[PDB]
């Protein structure tokens, strides 16, 4: 009985009204229905439910098929185009390409327009949850918040996938972890579920694998750090993070603004919390699980010494000498002397500054602030402020916008990437030929849409000097509400708008003004690096020594920022198709520009002529973007420097029908790996052959492409779409992440331009 | 001190002791009317604690970091109110003697012949200040008019021996070339026992192992046997030079060496290596490249800390490619995973323009030449192969009007490869060029732009003998430079001693 249905509840939707920014522009939230019901269709959940529960062993992930369920009512296409199929090497033509387009674009475009956009997803890494869990058990609004009939969905969901071995994943597709498995087995736990040893109870299963491991000392600083507020862990086995950081004139090498944007704003909730002390009650529940969890008493073990304790499983940057000196020494420098005789004056102004800092920051960002994991700590953190205020409650109002239901249970949405997606959509929709040219109508309702997104407002009060960067006329990562910066969307956002201006006006409707475009190019030549490149949010704040003092051990380069190769490519083909254009704005500024961009290419690549990139997760996911973004500054073939390389990386490693296929641990190993079966993916394949196609090799030899665009029409769907089941993304080198539209929106859009470059003649 | 480098170790804490002690020499009648015409201002009458950080913008190269100077500044007021006025007394005499100790017992085991004259020199004085009246201060004495020198201009200053590195590189241009008149035999022989005799077998005097030092176990030197230093760059040359001559006939050069020794050297060389490929050049690895902030220097870089150096990677591995040839028969399990090993770090250093600069010759083709003739060495080919054709298309793309190679001193600091120097030539880089070409099989492939390279260099013979070409052809440490006298005619020699050999070039008359 659930529907999906965009909010237009800004008038105390569940328990507190809140404040839109452009009337809901894309909001997503998702309600159980209590008198839906349907003879036939209800049946097919319990189909969906149990396809996922008995293939979850062989395909990991799952694509969201009871959300394009409901949209298929609503728009009862019913068309019928049996899946093309072409063997024995036998020659394609116009028409089938065609009829395949016809049969996948339609039902696609088809899918949702009314908003302007297509509803996606990411990746579920049961990895956030918990915390969502504990805030709401810590705030006593759990049954309040969750309905006894989200129980069963997040149990089914926790059951769905475990590991048969016991040990959990830090991502779906992960592999003995310890800091998953602990964290879902507390969550599961403290919400009123008993101990049992059967199949869909696991506890029992769970209980050999974590005793088996000295106990939950070898778990990462976070879930020290989260189970010694909720009365599991001690403050003294984890490690010493005093708030007093921004305290000081800016002047020294380690200052606030320094620091990544992320790790600011997420230890910071945590500097305060440290500083405050603060411990949960122990209800009889904590009292009777924090037995069982530790292998030895509770009370009768040391701290000071266990806190140097890492894990060989949970281990990809283990910590350097310096930093574990300085935190032993800031250990004993703090723990003696701001416990039992604090600084009254120094603690109280750190306490403050954090306290008017984070109001400061939560108010600009309209209380959907960045990170599910983020936002559940800034909501215990300004609940043990002040438990009756109005902040408190429109932070509790906003947190159905991040659950989100698939073929398994409930699961949480780490943030929005409704903006991405449909740009990307709209890209290879204007790409692909308009044969019908039905496409007008779907097109404008998403580009008014997305002009709509723009964030143009500046942040509320003092934005700059507050540790920000200016923004003027940028574009966000999830929607406009958000109001963050971000150069990897803008790129493709102003390509977008430069290729939909070209179109005629009576098909499209009305234009953006050309006075707009100046401030976005103003925004991406602002963030620029002295070697090349540029950044996410910033330019450039220090050198990569900063790394050191990572205090995680499961992720890499957290506290600074660097340089993104698919950012460069994307900005450096934006600048270059705005040439076409008209050049008015800084004719000699662009130039050098894309020739500081040109160099930072060519360092990047490694010797064995391929690159990988930071979101995807493969070798040649930024390789496409570079082929791309190489190819703009008249960068031939036959006669250039690393033009070949990777055309020859990309020619040299196939499948056995010229597929390519990669792993998950490819990218963290760095060694590109794609013994996976020999089998490949629709969307590696299409990213693959995009990228070859920008070097021009159509016309050089397009008879590895002949199999490359025939592995392609078999995966085709009778009904639409294709049911390749992947992640297809990887996040920081560790994590993972999903996108469900990436299905169908790349393979469009190398048909598009299969057909333009290369004719194919075929009379029949 | 076990961590920072060898150099700066033995230079520093010279450095480090006339600091504590505060030392200030008399002033002569000549300072105090010398003192006044230096500075703008008065000598007395300026301040500085605020003049400390004044850097000119001539001789900087490697500014301060943030840290750096936020470490000294805080540094200076810890130390001088305290360590002045009210210095500990037991910690500040525990660091002289300790620093008195480790500075007698290291000059004790490097025979007073210790490295660098500047170090020599303020040893001097650290040894004089102490006991004016000694044996150490009369020997250290003694060894000076060992580094002075006379040339076309005056007297000059000589900063440490190369005869051994020099010698073994005309022994393998005299031995690689034809043996046409096959009168070098006794020349050779007269150099091959002083190869043998130039051979560091003993330890270091005392307690060599932990004191922050690397065992030492038949390595050779960069100056001589007097000195007792492991350098892994000479090693891999002597261990060629003693191959290629033990396969020549016994009764023609003599006697050889016992097959026995040389595994001390194979262990010694296998001892410094990284673990990401390549090796250093004393010490195999301490810490990471975040050292070098602290460099108190502005007009070098990385000297606090060692590094991995590619001429030294490719002499070993072409040394242990040539060692397989005479017998197999120790550890044959080990140099192939070693082979394996630094043949990924080769790749990796590669610029993508197609080329990698070195770091003691100053060039960009200097360690070309080494690497291309490390990495043919393992059965790299040029028609199909990876990153072989890189340094062939970036040496064919760079000549001068006649086919000759030139470069600038300032080429290497920058980073760039200026060769704008009137487009001119000098015979050791040609030679060079040549030789580097030479290992990737062009003599077969294309040989008619050698026929100009090997024709530049007839017509800058002299009719009196060897080159009249006068460069430096030296860099050190990416900011000095350095001069050889025999690269003129070592090199050119070598390289038309091969010539010759690899293309018969036929002609009757
Ligand atoms: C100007 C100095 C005033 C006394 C500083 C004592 C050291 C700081 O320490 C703090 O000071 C508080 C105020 O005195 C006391 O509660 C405690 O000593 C301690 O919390
Ligand atoms: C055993 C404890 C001795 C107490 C101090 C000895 C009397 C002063 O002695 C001096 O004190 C100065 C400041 O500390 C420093 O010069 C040295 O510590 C010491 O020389």
């Amino acid at each position: 009985m659930w529907k999906l249905k965009v909010a237009e509840r800004g008038n105390a939707p569940y328990s507190e009204y809140l404040y839109t920014t452009n009337d809901f522009s894309g909001r997503q939230t998702w309600e159980f229905d209590p008198n839906a019901g349907t003879p036939q269709e209800l049946a097919k959940v319990e189909e969906a439910r149990r396809k996922f529960t008995e293939d979850r062993h062989t395909v990991k992930p799952a694509s969201d098929l009871l959300w394009m369920m409901q949209f298929m009512r609503e728009k009862n296409f019913k068309q019928t185009i049996p899946p093309v199929r072409l063997g024995e090497e036998e020659q394609v033509t116009y028409e089938d390409l065609t009829t395949a387009l016809t049969r996948t674009t339609n039902f696609f475009t088809a899918l949702q327009a009314s908003d302007g956009h297509w509803p996606a997803e990411n990746g579920g890494v049961s990895f956030f949850l918990p915390p969502f869990i504990f805030s709401l058990y810590i705030t006593g609004h759990l049954n309040s918040i969750i309905t006894p009939e989200y129980r069963k969905e997040i149990l089914r969901f926790i059951y769905n996938h475990q590991n048969e071995d016991g040990g959990w994943g830090i991502h779906i597709e992960g592999h003995s972890t310890m800091f998953g498995t602990a964290f879902s087995y507390v969550c599961l736990r403290i919400l009123g579920i008993e101990v049992d040893g059967g199949k869909d109870n696991a506890c029992a299963r769970a209980r050999k694998w974590i005793l088996d491991h000295g106990g939950i000392t070898y778990m990462p600083s976070w879930g020290k750090t989260w189970l010694s507020i909720l009365g599991v862990y001690d403050w003294y086995g984890c490690n010493p993070m005093p708030p007093e950081f921004w305290l000081l004139p800016s002047y020294l090498p380690i200052h606030p603004a320094k620091i990544w944007c992320y790790c600011r704003m997420v230890y910071m909730p945590m500097s305060y919390l440290y500083g405050k002390r603060f411990v949960g009650p122990i209800t009889p529940l904590i009292l009777q699980l924090r037995e069982e969890l530790h292998t030895q008493p509770f009370h009768e073990i040391q701290w000071r010494q266990t806190r140097h304790r890492c894990a060989k499983e949970d281990l990809y940057y283990p910590h350097s000498l310096i930093q574990d000196f300085i935190w032993d020494s800031l250990y004993v420098a703090s723990e003696p002397l701001l416990t039992r005789w604090p600084l009254n004056k120094i603690r109280e102004k750190a306490l403050a500054k954090a306290m008017e800092h984070i109001h400061y920051e939560d108010e600009n960002s309209r209380y959907i602030t960045i990170g599910c994991v983020e936002k559940a700590l800034c909501m215990l953190c300004c609940w043990v402020e002040d438990p009756n205020s109005d902040y408190f409650k429109k932070h509790l109002a906003r947190i159905p916008d991040y659950l989100w239901v698939a073929e398994d249970g409930m699961k949480v949405q780490s943030f929005g990437s409704q903006l991405w997606d449909a740009t990307f959509g709209f890209q290879a929709l204007v790409a692909s030929n308009l044969t019908e040219d039905e496409v007008g109508p779907a097109l404008a309702k998403a580009y008014d849409f997305i002009k709509k997104s723009q964030v143009k407002d500046n942040p509320s009060g003092d934005f700059e000097s507050m540790h920000r960067h200016i923004s003027k006329g940028s574009w966000t990562f999830s929607d406009q509400d958000h109001g963050w910066q971000l150069s990897d969307c803008t790129a493709e956002a102003l390509k977008c708008c430069l290729l939909a201006a070209t179109m005629p006006q009576e098909v499209v409707g009305e234009k953006m003004k050309p006075e707009w475009v100046y401030e976005a190019i103003n925004i991406i030549l602002s963030l620029q690096s002295k070697s090349g490149g540029l950044a996410g949010w910033e330019p450039v704040r220090a050198g990569e020594w900063m790394e050191i003092l990572n205090p995680m051990e499961f992720l890499e380069n957290i506290v600074i920022e660097h340089t993104y190769v698919e950012c460069t490519g994307s900005s450096i083909i934006a600048f270059v198709s705005l040439k076409k254009l008209y050049p008015g704005h800084r004719t000699k500024d662009i130039d050098n520009f894309i020739r500081n961009a040109i160099r930072y290419l060519e360092d990047v690549q490694y010797p064995d002529g391929s690159w990988y990139g930071n979101w995807g997760i493969c070798f040649i996911y930024s390789t496409m973007f570079a082929l791309g973004g190489l190819a703009a500054t008249g960068r031939t073939y036959d006669n250039c420097q690393a033009v070949r390389r990777g055309v020859d990386f990309i020619l040299k490693n196939q499948s056995d029908d010229g597929g390519w296929g990669e792993s998950y641990l490819s990218c963290p190993r760095k060694v590109y790996t794609p013994l996976d079966g020999r089998r490949s993916n629709v969307v590696q394949t299409a990213w693959a052959m995009l990228g070859l196609l920008y070097a021009g090799q159509a016309e050089r030899d397009p008879t590895p492409l002949h199999r490359g665009a025939k592995v392609l029409i078999n995966y085709q769907m009778e009904d639409g779409g294709y049911p390749q089941q992947e992640i297809t993304g990887v996040f920081k080198m560790n994590c993972m992440l999903h996108y469900p539209i990436y299905r169908n929106a790349f393979p469009i859009w190398a048909l598009g331009e299969y057909r333009k470059r290369v004719p194919l003649p075929s009379k029949g």
